[PDB]
């Protein structure tokens, strides 16, 4: 009577494949991993793109390992990171590259959006914040730029739906994740007809979103018996939110990993003029529960830095780093030069200099002035949210790989002044799991699977600090 089901869960910076076991009467929720495996962008033919069929056969050995355990697999489901697609002819046979959300293709497509159907106009239609990534403007890119692929293109698919077409042969549109293209009307949960139009893509070329829980098709062990694939809450981030242990309206949320992505939950979207001049989005969640977040370049700047500096043991680099002294060096992370720039440590450094601050040189200097820079955006951003809503809040929970920073947590709720909760680590596992479990009649909502996860994960409290060096320097900067 306890259900084993398995998650895919892939990040810009790393897949993983994990098993959880759950059941019902015993409030039990145990979570087990079964492969991890690299991901990150590659360079080919002069675009950035993913090696999606290194990631199919990784998923599938995760699979397999599960399978040849003998263990009986009630459920699979996937997430993946949002906005990116695979278009298919056909035959199912990829059509084009992988084009990865970090490429450059889409260079100067937005502005050109909004100059010919009106900022405001996508604003109202879509309520989702302006990324120069967005599909929207990928879509832009390819059919102005590769014009030949079009009459080839049969069905787009994002990316976990992918992965779960190549494990069932059946398509799937899933709604949480349709919501990160700005295809999506907020009015009708449908593609919108005009924006579509736009970004010249076919509306034939994909299918009526359909909401978290329905079986999209099944896969086979190497035995031959049949195992539901769960379209769950596929847009990572929405499967975060959901694990993320949220205690009613004064809850928000900080999803941290390569983005932060700090947010809260409404059963409205907020798409005025204050949410516009933000630049805040109304992303799908479960349960039409809008995930009312903006997006934080996030911990990318420093996996970035790690790379280029050749650094190997991360929290050596954290505890290093918390000795420096605090916000010396304060750049604006969200500033579009951090997308992707070549070089990660000189552009940080030309941004520093730029603002007559001292430069950033060492390992640790690089790190401080991510983490403060980080810091501020987070006390920013909760803000504007709080001031969006009409309403505060008393605990923020920062879930991800990202939550087990206790440098950066503990400046997070110093700078925000606010209680910081730290857990679940692998919370897109996590969501993903809870809606599969929905499926299979084990759990009745979002907010039980909240009480489980609270009663079985790992969860830390950072008390903010008014007399830390980044409360001191936030009070400096309100008056
Ligand atoms: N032991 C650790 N201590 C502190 N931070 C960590 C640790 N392990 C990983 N991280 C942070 O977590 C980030 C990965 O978070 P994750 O949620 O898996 O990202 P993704 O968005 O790629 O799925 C890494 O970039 C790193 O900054
Ligand atoms: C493309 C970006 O990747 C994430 O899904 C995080 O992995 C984020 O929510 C999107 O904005």
């Amino acid at each position: 009577t306890f259900r084993n089901c398995v998650a895919v869960d892939l990040g810009a910076s790393s897949g993983r494949v994990m098993l959880a076991r759950y059941e019902r009467e015993c409030r039990s929720l145990t979570l087990r991993e079964i492969h991890r495996f690299n991901n990150g962008l590659h360079s080919q033919n002069g675009y950035v793109t993913w090696d999606v069929d290194s990631l199919e056969s990784a998923i599938r050995l995760g699979l397999n390992k599960v399978c040849a355990a003998g263990i009986a697999i009630d459920s699979i489901g996937i997430d993946t990171w949002g906005v990116d697609f695979v278009l298919l002819d056909q035959q199912g046979q990829r059509v084009g590259l992988p084009v990865a959300y970090r490429d450059s293709r889409t260079n100067g497509l937005m502005a050109q959006a909004q100059q010919q159907l009106g900022k405001r106009d996508i604003y109202q239609r879509s309520g989702i914040q302006f990324l120069p990534f967005n599909t929207l403007y990928q879509l832009r890119a390819l059919t102005e730029q590769q014009p030949e692929l079009i009459p080839h293109i049969a069905h787009a698919l994002l990316m976990p739906d992918y992965f779960s077409y190549r494990l069932t042969g059946k398509m799937n549109w899933e709604y949480t994740n349709a919501t990160t293209t700005q295809l999506v009307n907020i009015n009708s949960d449908d593609w919108d007809e005009s924006l579509l139009a736009w970004s010249g893509a076919n509306k034939a070329w994909f299918g009526r979103p359909t909401h978290p829980g329905n079986v999209i098709g099944h896969w086979i062990c190497p035995q031959g018996n049949e195992i539901p694939v769960v379209a769950v809450a596929s847009h990572d981030t929405a499967s975060a939110v959901i694990a993320s242990p949220l205690n009613g309206s004064r809850a928000a949320y900080l999803s941290s990993g390569t983005w932060s992505l700090m947010g809260f939950e409404s059963q409205t979207p907020f798409t005025n003029d204050t949410a516009l001049a933000a630049n805040i989005t109304n992303e799908g969640g479960a349960e039409g529960r809008y995930r009312v977040l903006k997006n934080i370049m996030g911990l990318w700047l420093l996996q970035r830095v790690l790379q280029e500096r050749q650094i190997n043991d991360l929290p050596a680099l954290i505890a290093a780093t918390q000795a420096l002294p605090a916000c010396r060096f304060i750049i604006n992370p969200n500033d579009d030069r951090f997308i992707n720039p070549d070089e990660m440590c000189s552009e940080i450094q030309a941004a520093c200099r730029e603002m007559a601050q001292p430069i950033p040189e060492s390992d640790a200097e690089l790190a401080r002035c991510i983490f403060d820079s980080l810091a501020l955006l987070y006390a920013d951003v909760l803000h504007e949210l709080a001031q969006l809503r009409g309403e505060d809040f008393s605990q923020l929970h920062i879930v991800g790989g990202g939550c087990q920073n206790t440098l950066l947590n503990q400046l997070c709720a110093d700078a925000c002044g606010i209680r910081v909760i730290a857990g679940p680590v692998e919370a897109s596992t996590l969501g993903n799991i809870g809606i599969q479990l929905m499926t299979l009649d084990e759990l009745n909502n979002v907010d039980d699977f909240r009480q489980v996860v609270s009663t079985t994960a790992n969860l830390t409290t950072f008390t903010p600090n008014p007399d830390s060096e980044i409360a001191h320097y936030v009070a400096l900067i309100h008056s």
